[PDB]
């Protein structure tokens, strides 16, 4: 057992083992706090997050493990993984706090969009390494749910990573609340990130979920007849076949000067029927890629065992189950 030291940042306090050096808060919220740190062993700037009330009640414990196993499964150059896992419990009676440990991102999409306006070149860039990201995922049947600019990492080589695999970037599906969405609700989020990495506009700036849905219907135009043959709830149908009707804009014309392979992807991926929304391995082959697409280099992942999302299961056996993947938990070869 590595041998740990104890400081509190900003409220919360820290216990980690030495070999992590030169703690400095980076950000907090609703997931836990997270710290910069140096890493002696690897001589690597790392980022280490400390879960909140991990176990506070079975859905905190569920999550706990979710997300820890969920880590311990990503392997991939575009996806947040696991460089350690630990806590400072001796034994699973006196196990309370997780700490999760990853390579240090300094940046996310957000603070380079606001503060730049990227280039064509750069936003192929940026957007293959998502959809690079994303095929890894969805080849391991997860869907992210939540892309957004802040849940992509960056660092100054502009080498991105997805991470936490009115919202702005939410597939309109889910705004109608239907309960089989599919994995192309994440290329639905590509798609109005791609779309604001080229105008620098958030593409629908929704006030509410009705808001965001006349946004949407706006460009996309409304559902035509053969989507509205898949929607079963009545009272949605019923809604939305109440509304003013509008048509699919021209996309050439709302993207303006932007690249035309740029555009065709656009209207592949902003598609309201999500049964012919381009997949992200598809995606991967457009022409607007070619420059970075590498057929031999876009791995999928391994089978991913999500039969416990499906357990009715005690505080103490999730408690349990978490303990028993941070103990079980190898490391990545150096
Ligand atoms: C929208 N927000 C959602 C929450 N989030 C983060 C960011 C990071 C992170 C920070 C810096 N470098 C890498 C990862 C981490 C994290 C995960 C595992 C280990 C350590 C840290 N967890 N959550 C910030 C964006
Ligand atoms: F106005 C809309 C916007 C989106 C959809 C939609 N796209 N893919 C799936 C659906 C959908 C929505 C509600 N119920 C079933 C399916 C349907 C109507």
């Amino acid at each position: 057992r590595p041998t740990f030291y104890r400081q509190e940042l900003n409220k919360t306090i820290w216990e980690v083992p030495e070999r992590y050096q030169n703690l400095s808060p980076v950000g907090s919220g609703a997931y836990g706090s997270v710290c910069a740190a140096f890493d002696t062993k690897t001589g690597l700037r790392v980022a280490v997050k400390k879960l909140s009330r991990p176990f506070q009640s079975i859905i905190h414990a569920k999550r706990t493990y979710r997300e820890l196993r969920l880590l311990k499964h990503m392997k991939h150059e575009n996806v947040i993984g696991l460089l350690d896992v630990f806590t400072p419990a001796r034994s699973l009676e006196e196990f309370n706090d997780v700490y999760l440990v990853t390579h240090l991102m300094g940046a996310d999409l957000n603070n380079i969009v606001k503060c730049q306006k990227l280039t064509d070149d750069h936003v192929q860039f940026l957007i293959y390494q998502i959809l690079r990201g994303l095929k890894y995922i969805h080849s391991a049947d997860i869907i992210h749910r939540d892309l957004k600019p802040s849940n992509l990492a960056v660092n100054e080589d502009c080498e991105l990573k997805i991470l936490d695999f009115t919202r702005w970037y939410r597939a309109p599906e889910i705004m109608l609340n239907w309960m089989h969405y599919n994995q192309t609700v994440d290329i639905w989020s590509v798609g109005c990130i791609m779309a604001e990495l080229l105008t620098g506009r958030t593409l629908f700036p929704g006030t509410d979920h009705i808001d965001q849905l006349k946004l949407i219907l706006r460009l996309v135009g409304t559902p035509g007849a053969e989507l509205l043959k898949k929607i079963s709830s009545e009272s949605a149908r019923n809604y939305i076949q109440s509304l003013t009707q509008m048509p699919k804009m021209n996309f050439a014309n709302v993207f303006i000067g932007a690249n035309p392979l740029a555009v065709d992807l656009l209207e592949k991926m902003l598609v309201l029927d999500s049964d012919k929304r381009i997949t992200a391995a598809q995606a991967l082959a457009h022409a607007y890629f070619a420059q970075y697409h590498d057929p031999d280099d876009e791995p999928v992942a391994d089978p991913y065992d999500q039969s416990f999302e499906s357990r009715d299961l005690l505080i103490d056996e999730w408690k349990s189950l978490t303990y028993d993947e941070v103990i079980s938990f190898v490391p990545p070869p150096l």
